[PDB]
C-alpha cells in the first residue's frame, strides 16, 4: 500500500510505456476500502522517510516574503489546523469552505481536512458576495476559513448563519486563529469512497452545481495527472494556478506530495506580472512548471533573452488546446517541449503528453491506461475510424478511479453518465496512433483565460438589470483568452438600445459576477433565435457571429469593452 | 365604478355563467385600487349602509351551548370598539398583532378592526405550542397578541418579557385587556392597496416556516376568485369548516361571505370533530353554502346519510387536498348534490375551481379563474400545449394578479418561487381536452395530513432535540382518511435501542414541541437513510419501499404505528 | 434469530413454514450452522421449493410433520424415512389414521382424497379429552372416529398429501382462525348487516381474511367506510384476524334454508383470480 | 387510407387472383410513417365497427374453463393492463419478456404491448431456468408477465434483477396484477419502423438470436398470411400452436384479428390429445 508508491515514485525517475501498465495493474490490486492518504501517504511515506526535506517554497510577488517548509513542519501546522476545527466541534463530513490567497496555509488547511474527514468547499478569491451566497444556499457551511482579504466577502455572503470562522493571516474581529491548538491529533479512518471534497462547477445547462471526489478519487487518481506530468521526488515543482479550482488540488498539491517533491507557491494579487513572475521560476530554481495556455501565451511575448532556466526540466500546459506555434518558440529558446494534456474537474487527467510520448502539436497526446477513453458517435456507438469526430467518454465497468462520484444534482447526473459511459461534453478526433485531437464542446460551456464558465450563471445575472427580458451568453473566438464571453440583450419595452445602457449593465454584473464571467461584449437584439419550444439555439448565436467575422462586420447595436 | 363592481358582482352571484365572469373580470382590472380599504369601501360603504340590520353572523359553540347572532350593524360597531381599544393602547399601521383564538364573533370583530386600522395581523392557530410561538417571535416581534382564556397561557409563556398589549376576547385575566373598553368609532387607515395587513407562517420543503405577505387587495379583493367559484350568494346562510389560525378562514369563513352580503355562519369545536353532531348543527341552522375540507367529507360520506334531509342546503365546495370521485357521488346521491373541488394556496386566493354553473368531472378541481394566467411548464420551464401531460403549475406573472401575496418575508425563497416571468406553486397537473386540471402531486416534500401542510425539517428538527435520534427523515405516507401520513425515520446513537417503549418516549417528547398534526403517528427506527452521493436523503426511495411492504401488508423490522 | 440459532448451537430446530418462507429469502451464506442437525416444521403445508433451498446449502432436511390442538403429531417425516417433497409422511403408530369419505366409509385406494380421522376404539393416548362444547363433539366425534376436518389423500407408500380444509376454518401465518368469530366482531360496527369471513390464497402466510360485507340501509360502500371498519376491527380482534380485505356486496351467496355459502364465495375467488381482477367494492389493505 | 382494411375485410368474404391484385396494389400506397394497429385498425375499426361481436372464445380443455370476449371488453381489458404498466413506469421501446399459457390475458397483453410501444419479448412456457437467463444475458427485461404456473422459473432466472413483475391468474409476493388500473390509456404514436416485437430464434453456428419486428412487419405484414389462410370476419379461427413463437402472432393474434373475425383459443398442458 506504502510500497506502491514506493514502485510508483521509481516509475517517475525513468517512466515508458510498458513500466506504466505495470503500475496501473498495481493500482487495481491495493486495498481502498479504509484509507488516508495523509495518514497513509504524507506522514507514513513522506514526514517519515523526508520528514525534513523542503516541502514547500511559498513566494508573495507583491509583498516579497517567502516562507519554507518541510513536511514535518507542514505536518504539524495541519494538525494545529484539524486541533482547532476539531476544538470548534468539527465532525467528520462538515462542510469546509475554503478562500485563500496562495500561502502555507492553504496546504495547510488542505492536508487538515483530509486527515479528518471534512468536505472541504474551494471557493475562489475572486467570487462575489452574490456567487458565495449561492454556494450557501447550496451547501451550508459548518465552518468558513478565509484571509483577512476576502473576509467582508465572506461575512457578508454569511449575513446571520452561525459558522466558525477563520484567518490564516492577521486578526479580525469574531474571527479565529488556526495556529493556536496542540499540533498532535488523530487520523479520521475514512472509507476511501467517502467524500472529501466538492467544487463548485459551470455546465452547460443550469446554475453551477458541486463535482464530489472522495478519499481516493482525486489523492490516488492524481497518479495519472503526476503521470503524465512526469514529476519527481528530485523535482521542485510549480503551478500558475489559482486557489478555488482543480488544477491546483491537481499539480500544486496533489501530484508533488505524492511523489515526495519540493512544492514551490507564489501568490500574486490582481494581474499577473509575466516577466517577474518568470523570474521567480528561475530564481528559486524550479524544474518542473505547469501553466496554462493562456499564461503560455503571455509568456512567449516577453523578450525572453532574459532567462537562462538551466535548472527547469520538465513544462507543462492544460485546461485548453495549446498553439503549435507556443511550443515552438519555447522550444528554440530553452529547448523543453511544453507537454499538453486533458482533464476536467470530474476526473484526473485522462489524456496526455507523457514525458516519454513524442509530441504531435495541436495534440493532448494518448489516454491513460487508468482511463477507458472512448469516441463515441451521436448514436453512443463507438468511433474505430481515425478523423473521425465523436464526444469523449469514459467507461463505467469497470469503474476507473479518479472520476468523480457524480454531481450533487440528480438529473445532470441522469444526463452525463448513461449506458455505461460518462460523458465528458468534449469532443475529439484520434489520429492512425491513437493521438487525440480536442475539437471543442458539445456544450455551450465556455472557456475564457483558463476559466469555465456557465450560461445559465451570467444570463441569470443579467435578468437582474431591471432593462433586460432576456439574455444569451455564447462564447466568441479569441486568440488571447481562446473564447470571449458575450451577451445578447433583448430589452423591455421602455428602454433603448445605447452603449451608455450596455455599460450600466456591465457595470452591475461586475458587483454580481466574478470578473471572468462579465461580457466583454454585449449586443442588443429584437429577438433570440429559438425552438419551436422556445429553448435559445446557442449554436445559431455562434455561427452567425462566424459568418459575420468572415465579412468584417459588426452588429447593429453590438458594443465591445 | 368602485362601489358599482360589487353590486354588478352580487348578481352575478345570483345566476351566474361563463360569459357574464369575463364581464366581472374586465370590470376587476378597472378599480382604482390605488388606495383601498375593504371594511370602510365594501363592508361598511356597501352592506353596514345597504343591509346594516340583516344578520351578519350565526354563530355557536357545540361544545358549550353558547350561541350568538350579529347583524352588519352590531358586527361594524363590536370592531370599532375594538379598533378603538387598539389604539388607545399605541396602535399604529402596519403594527403586528398576533391572533389565536377559537371560532367567536369577536375573532371576526377583530379580523375587521385589523384590515380597518391598516394593522399586520399574524393569524395563529389554538393547537400552536409554547416552542412554535416562540419561534414565530423569533421571525417578527409582535406589538400586541389576542387570545382566548383558554390558550392565554401559552401565549404567556411564549412571550416570556417582551413589551407587548394583550387582549382577552373571553373572561378577565390578570394583566389582560377587554377589547370593548373604548366608543364604537374611530376612523378608517386610508391604506395603499398593495399595503400589508395579514402575514401568514407557512411550512416549506426546506426550512422552518416563513411569512406568506398579504395586502390590502390581494384577499379582500383577489377572494373573489374564490367567491366565484364557490358561489356565495347575499341571500346564503355560508358555513366553513376550518380552524382560526390559516387561509381557509380568510378565504371562506370571512372574505368571500362578507364581499356579497351573505350571513356566515361560525362553529367552535374543541379537539376532535364529532361528523354526526357537526353535520346535525349544519342542518339544524339551515345552512345553504358548506365549504368544507375532503377530509371532514370523506369522513361525512361514512355516516348513516339517511339520518339528513338538508332542506336548505343548495351548495357544498371542498378545497386544500383532492377530493376523492367516490366521495362526490356517495354525497349526490344521497342528497343530490355535487362537491366542488376547488383550488388554491396561502400564497393566492383560488386560482382554479369547479364553477356553480361548470359540468363537474370527477377528480378535477376544474378550470381556471381567468383573473389568474395559470399555466402547466414542463420541467425546461416551456409553456405546456398537450393534453394528459404533467407538468408544475405557475402563474404568469406580468401582469401580476390581484390575490397573489406580495411575496414571502424570505428571500431565498421567493428565489426558487418567483423564476423567469413565473410564480410557481410547486404543484404538478395535468388538462385535459376540454381545460379541465387534474392534481398529479407536489415537486416539493411538503406533507398535508388532515389538511394541514407539513414542513419535513421542521419535524426532522424537533426529532433532534431528543437525545437519542442521531438522523431523521420525515414523509408523508399515503392514508385514505388523511391523505398522508406523518411518518419519521429514525437512525439511533450508540446506546438506544428500538424499542415501541423508546418511540413512545419520542413521540411524547415531540407533543409538547409540534402541533398534534405535525407528531408523527408512525416512527420506523433503521440504521441507515439512503441517501444520494450529495448526502441527500432519497425521499424517493423510502416511498418506493413503503409501496412495496404495503403489497405485502407488513412493518418494517422496527416500524412502531400509533 | 437465524444468528442466535447459529450462536447458541441450537442443534434441533422446529419452526413453522411462515419462518421457513422468509428464511429462505436472507443471504444464507452468511451462516454456518456446523452444529445444526435437525430442522422440522409443522401447522401448515412446506413448499418443495423451500426444502430443497435448506438442503442444497445446509445439507439438511426440513422434516413436515402435521397435527392440531386437539392431538399430538399424528402423521410426520421421521428422521429415518424418506422425505417426498410436499408430503407430511405417515401415521404414527400410536394413532389409528383414516381417510374416509363423505359417506364415512374408509378409502383404501392411492389419489383419492378423504377427511383424516381418528379410529377412537382403542382410543390413542395424546387425543384430548373432547371440547367444552356439546355441538361440536357432535361434529367431530362420529361413529367411531374423530374427525379432525383436514383432507388429504395417501400414494402407493402410505404417504400423506395435504388438500386442506373440509371446514371454513383459515389458517393465516401459522394461526387458526375461525370465520363466526370475525363475522361476530364486524356486527359491532353499527354499518354491518351481514358478514362473512373466507380464507384467501397467499404464498406468504397461506391463506388471507376477507370479508364480505352487505350494508346497512343508509351507509354507502366507500373505501373510506371498509377502513373505519378495519380500525375498528384492530381493537376487538388479534390482529392476523383483522380482515386484510373488505368487500361490499348487494347478498351473500345463500342455500335454499339461508345457509352462507363460504364455498361458493371462495370459488369465486378462484375464477377471479384465474383473469387477474380485483373486485368492484373490494378494498386491499 | 384506411379504407384499405375495409377493401380487404371485403376481398375475404370471396377472394379472387385478380381482386388480389387490387389488395396488393393498395397496400403500396398506405402511409405507414406513424401507425399504430391497435388505436388503427383495432379499435378504429373493429371496436367502432362491431364491438359486441365476439373477439375470442377460450377453452381450457384441462381445467375445464371458458371465456368469451367480445371485441369491446377485449379492448377494456387490454387498456387496463396498458395502465398498470404505465403506473409502474414502462416507456416505449422497454423490454416486456412474456411467459403464459393460451388465455385471454394474453391477447390482451398483445394488445397493451402494441398500442403502448413497448418491445414484448414471447417467452414459451417450456423454456428452462438456463434458457431464460440466456435471454436476460442477451436483452435486459424492463418488465415480465408471467401466468402463476411459469412464476418461479421467472423468479429464479431473474435472480435478483430489477423488474416489473406481473402475473395474469392468481396473486404471489411481489407480483401485481394487470386490472388494477384504468380501462383507458392512450396510444402510443409509434412510427411504423418502430419495434414492437423481438423473436429470440435458433440458427445454424451459435445460441439464440433476436428477430426484430415493426410495428408494421406483423401488424401490416400478416396480411399476406390472412389471405393466403383465407379467414374471413364471419369466421371462427383456431390456430394451434404455442404462445411464444411466430406462428401465435400469424394466426393465433394478427390475421384473425385483422379481418374482425372470432378467434379460437384453446389451451392444454402437457402432450397433445389429438382425438380430444
Ligand atoms: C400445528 C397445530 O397445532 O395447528 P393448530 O393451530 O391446532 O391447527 C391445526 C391445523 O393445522 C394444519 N396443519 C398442521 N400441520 C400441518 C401440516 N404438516 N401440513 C398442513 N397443514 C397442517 C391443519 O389444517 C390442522 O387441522
Ligand atoms: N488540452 C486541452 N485542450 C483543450 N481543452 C482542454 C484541454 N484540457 C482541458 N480542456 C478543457 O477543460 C475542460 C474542463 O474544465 P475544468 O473542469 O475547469 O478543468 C474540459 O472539458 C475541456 O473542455
Ligand atoms: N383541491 C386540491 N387538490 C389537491 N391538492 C390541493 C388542493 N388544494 C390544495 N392542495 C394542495 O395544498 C396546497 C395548498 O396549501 P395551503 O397553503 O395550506 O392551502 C396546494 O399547493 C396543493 O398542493
Amino acid at each position: 500500500v506504502q510500497d506502491f508508491f514506493r514502485k510508483f515514485i521509481e516509475f517517475q525517475n525513468s517512466p515508458n510505456e510498458k513500466s506504466l501498465q505495470e503500475i496501473v495493474k498495481l493500482v487495481g490490486q491495493l486495498d481502498l476500502r479504509r484509507f488516508n492518504w495523509v495518514r497513509d501517504v504524507f506522514e507514513d511515506i513522506h514526514v517519515k522517510e523526508r520528514g525534513s526535506k523542503t516541502a514547500l517554497i511559498w513566494r508573495d510577488i507583491n509583498t516579497g516574503e517567502e516562507a519554507k517548509l518541510s513536511y514535518h513542519e507542514l505536518s504539524l501546522m495541519s494538525n494545529r489546523v484539524l486541533s482547532t476545527l476539531r476544538k470548534h466541534g468539527l465532525k467528520k463530513g462538515d462542510v469546509v469552505y475554503l478562500m485563500t490567497k496562495v500561502h502555507p496555509m492553504h496546504w495547510a488547511v488542505f492536508l487538515a481536512v483530509i486527515k479528518g474527514g471534512f468536505v472541504m468547499v474551494p471557493s475562489a478569491t475572486n467570487l462575489t458576495v452574490a456567487e458565495m451566497k449561492y454556494r450557501f444556499s447550496d451547501l451550508k457551511p459548518s465552518a468558513i476559513i478565509s484571509d483577512s482579504l476576502r473576509a467582508s466577502v465572506m461575512e457578508e455572503a454569511l449575513g446571520s448563519l452561525k459558522v466558525e470562522k477563520f484567518l490564516i493571516d492577521g486578526k479580525r474581529e469574531t474571527w479565529n486563529s488556526l495556529e493556536d491548538e496542540s499540533s498532535n491529533a488523530e487520523p479520521e479512518d475514512t472509507r476511501g469512497e467517502d467524500v472529501i471534497i466538492n467544487y463548485f462547477t459551470s455546465g452547460t445547462t443550469g446554475m453551477p452545481k458541486r463535482v464530489i471526489h472522495t478519499a481516493v478519487s482525486y489523492p490516488v487518481g492524481s497518479i495519472t495527472t503526476a503521470s503524465i506530468v512526469g514529476v519527481r521526488e528530485s523535482d521542485l515543482h510549480l503551478n500558475l494556478s489559482a486557489t478555488g479550482w482543480a488544477k491546483f488540488a491537481w499539480s500544486s498539491f496533489f501530484s508533488p506530495l505524492l511523489v515526495g517533491a519540493t512544492v514551490v507557491g507564489i501568490n500574486y494579487e490582481g494581474k499577473l506580472d509575466t516577466r517577474r513572475y518568470l523570474g521567480e521560476v528561475e530564481n528559486l530554481g524550479v524544474t518542473s512548471f505547469c501553466a496554462p495556455p493562456t499564461a503560455w501565451r503571455q509568456f512567449i511575448t516577453l523578450d525572453l533573452d532574459q532567462f537562462r532556466f538551466e535548472r527547469l526540466r520538465s513544462v507543462v500546459s492544460a485546461g485548453e488546446p495549446l498553439n503549435p506555434e507556443v511550443i515552438k518558440i519555447w522550444k528554440d529558446k530553452f529547448n523543453l517541449t511544453i507537454r499538453d494534456f486533458y482533464g476536467q474537474t470530474e476526473t484526473t487527467a485522462m489524456v496526455g503528453n507523457f514525458p516519454f510520448l513524442k509530441v504531435k502539436p495541436g495534440s493532448m497526446g494518448k489516454p491513460h491506461p487508468l482511463y477507458d477513453i472512448r469516441l463515441l458517435d451521436d448514436e453512443g456507438k463507438e468511433i474505430t475510424k481515425p478523423y473521425e469526430v465523436g464526444h469523449i467518454t469514459v467507461k463505467l465497468n469497470p469503474r476507473p478511479i479518479g472520476l468523480f462520484l457524480g454531481y450533487s444534482d440528480e438529473k445532470k447526473n441522469m444526463e452525463s453518465f448513461r449506458e455505461g459511459y460518462y460523458y465528458t461534453g468534449d469532443k475529439a478526433y484520434f489520429d492512425e496512433e491513437g493521438y487525440f485531437y480536442f475539437v471543442g464542446r458539445g456544450d455551450d460551456v465556455i472557456k475564457t483565460s483558463d476559466y469555465r464558465v456557465g450560461p445559465f450563471e451570467v444570463e441569470s445575472a443579467l435578468l437582474e438589470h431591471p432593462a433586460v427580458a432576456e439574455a444569451a451568453v455564447v462564447g466568441v473566438p479569441d486568440t488571447v483568452r481562446w473564447q470571449l464571453v458575450k451577451a445578447y440583450i433583448v430589452l423591455k419595452k421602455g428602454y433603448m438600445p445605447s452603449k451608455e445602457l450596455a455599460e450600466e449593465i456591465r457595470e452591475k454584473m461586475k458587483t454580481l459576477l466574478s470578473p471572468y464571467k462579465v461580457p466583454r461584449i454585449i449586443e442588443f437584439v429584437d429577438e433570440l433565435p429559438k425552438t419551436i419550444s422556445g429553448k435559445i439555439r446557442r449554436v445559431e448565436l455562434r455561427k452567425r457571429e462566424e459568418e459575420k467575422r468572415k465579412k468584417g462586420e459588426v452588429g447593429q447595436n453590438e458594443y465591445v469593452f
